[PDB]
């Protein structure tokens, strides 16, 4: 069995041929643009057909999604046509899984937590409980896009990636940009606009680039690291056109090294768009029992990775991590000592260095995060929300001395006692009622003594936009799903009631919530 693949979901259009052996017999790729696809698709198909012959192809596979609406219609048309013009089977393929899969083949990684970054995508995905599941992602635009968009504005040539990274190697000043991480996801729009205005403010180009890099990349690495720990994967992989970046690679390895997990990037040929990744995943799904009707290859630009029935893995899942008990923070945000002060049981909380990041950024990140945590932990007392008392804060050392709350954290009780989901609701409501935003709502954030306390506020912002309050709930929703999956519908339908009894504007934000969960 041997297959031909057609790739063209945006700018590039590529085609390739792979054996069942995993041998790339041919793979080529040249750079609306949907016209530019049908323009050169047949040019490539010819060139392929020189090196391998038409009548020995057994499958056609094509990139079914996710992707750019119009330009997907074209690629599908080309492949739909050519399948019949050979009287041979055709199957549709998930773009993202193809990336992760051709990685597996050409790095001898066997099962990674993979970061997929490019112009149109920014996802961390891992094969967990039978399906290819998404862990953290961009809430607005892909790093690839954020970069290009900045490149154009600053008038650099377009595929903006390489140029920003060049100029970045000359950069001395680390300029102030937002670091926005919302739970397990990230946003870029801010970062982007804030680079734009800094350019405007006459910061020097080299400095802006360096900083837009360090920022963006750091975000991705935190988002990746976080995700890693909701896994026992022993290996991280990095796929997509943005993987070309040496500095991103650089960061990631450091994070990886410092978490005892080996790190993979696949060869240029299979790193960005290409027909050969499409050929393989087709060949892989088909080899093991998937056939597809001509009616079943309808285009879907929204294609999640869970939408696909993984039937090509059955083997030993490679190299895994061991998850011990109360065992120390190897790559943890905080170091927590227990202590006494004025005969009060007390916590000293320190935000340690993160070895992968640039020290300047690191010093700012842990500096900002502790201050904010002191700011809001105290502030939030004015709204009747039980919280530890801030006894002392220390910005040169990133230390906070605060009250010790004896009890169990929501996570360990919430399932059996549902009232505990309600009390979370009420706090969030009270936060939202006061235009205060937690950016990391989770059941490990709250401790229950006689009442329920927030114990973390490291990423709080004051904002009064309904949008921010809706994504607040969306981070918590995902948290509840990822850690209390089986008892979700209960916990969520109860949490809402706690938020109901407390915020009047609840519908306007719950309605806006159901809006974002579709964009
Ligand atoms: N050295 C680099 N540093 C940073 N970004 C880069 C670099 N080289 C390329 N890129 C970015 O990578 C993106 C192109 O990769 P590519 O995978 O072709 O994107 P795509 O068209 O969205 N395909 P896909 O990855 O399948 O979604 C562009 O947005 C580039 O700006």
């Amino acid at each position: 069995m041997i297959c031909l693949g057609l790739e063209g979901t945006a700018e590039k259009t590529g085609v390739g041929i792979v054996t069942s052996d995993g041998e790339v017999l041919f793979n080529k790729t040249i750079m609306e643009a949907a016209d530019h696809h049908a323009e050169t698709f047949p040019k490539l198909i010819k060139e392929a057909f020189e090196v391998v012959d038409k009548n020995e192809i057994d499958l056609i596979a094509f990139s079914q999604g996710p992707g750019l609406g119009p330009s997907l219609r074209v690629t599908a048309t080309v492949a739909r046509t050519l399948s019949l013009t050979l009287k041979k089977p055709i199957i549709g393929v998930n773009h993202c899984i193809a990336h992760i899969e051709i990685g597996k083949l050409t790095t001898e990684a066997e099962d990674p937590l993979t970061l997929y970054v490019s112009g149109g995508n920014t996802q961390v995905i891992a094969y967990v409980s039978k399906k290819y599941r998404v862990f953290g992602e961009t809430l607005d635009i892909a790093v690839g896009n954020c970069l290009d968009q900045f490149a154009r504005y600053v008038n650099l040539p377009h595929p903006g990636g390489p140029y920003i990274e060049e100029l970045a190697r000359k950069g001395k000043k680390l300029v102030d940009l937002p670091y926005t991480v919302k739970g397990m996801d990230i946003a870029f729009s801010g970062l982007l606009t804030a680079a734009m205005r800094a350019y405007d403010a006459g910061e020097r180009l080299e400095d802006i680039c360096y900083s837009l890099q360090e920022y963006a990349f750091s975000m991705l690495t935190e988002i990746t690291e976080r995700a890693l720990a909701h896994t026992n994967k022993g290996e991280v992989m990095l796929v997509g056109g943005v993987a070309a970046n040496n500095r991103l690679r650089e960061m990631l390895k450091a994070m990886c090294e410092g978490q005892n997990v080996d790190f993979y990037v696949p060869p240029k040929e299979f790193c960005g768009d290409n027909g050969a990744m499409i050929a393989w995943l087709g060949l892989l799904m088909h080899k093991n029992g998937r056939w597809m009707s001509l009616d079943e290859t309808k285009i879907i630009p929204n294609y999640r990775t869970d939408m696909v029935e993984v039937n090509w893995i059955k083997e030993i899942k490679g190299k895994k991590r061991k998850i011990p008990e109360h065992l120390i923070g190897k790559g943890a945000e905080a170091d927590i000592k227990r202590d006494s002060y004025l005969d009060f049981d007390v916590i000293i909380k320190e935000r340690v260095k993160k070895g992968y990041r640039d020290e300047r950024l690191d010093e700012n990140i842990r500096k900002s995060r502790t201050a904010r945590e002191a700011r809001y932990l105290a502030l939030v007392k004015d709204f009747g929300i039980p919280a530890p008392y801030i006894f002392d804060v220390d910005l040169d050392n990133k230390r906070i001395m605060m009250s010790y709350i004896n009890g169990k954290l929501a996570k360990d009780v919430i399932e059996d006692n549902l009232d505990i989901a309600y009390k979370i609701g009420e706090i969030v409501g009270k936060l939202h009622k006061n235009d205060v935003i937690h950016n990391d709502l989770t059941t490990s954030n709250f401790i229950f003594d006689k009442d329920l306390y927030i114990i973390d506020f490291g990423l709080g912002k004051i904002s009064n936009l309904d949008e921010d309050k809706a994504v607040d709930l969306i981070v918590f929703k995902k948290a509840v799903l990822s850690t209390h999956h089986e008892k979700f519908d209960e916990i969520w339908e109860r949490f809402l009631e706690g938020y109901k009894s407390v915020y009047d504007r609840w519908e306007i934000i719950l309605e806006l919530m159901k809006d974002v969960e579709r964009r």
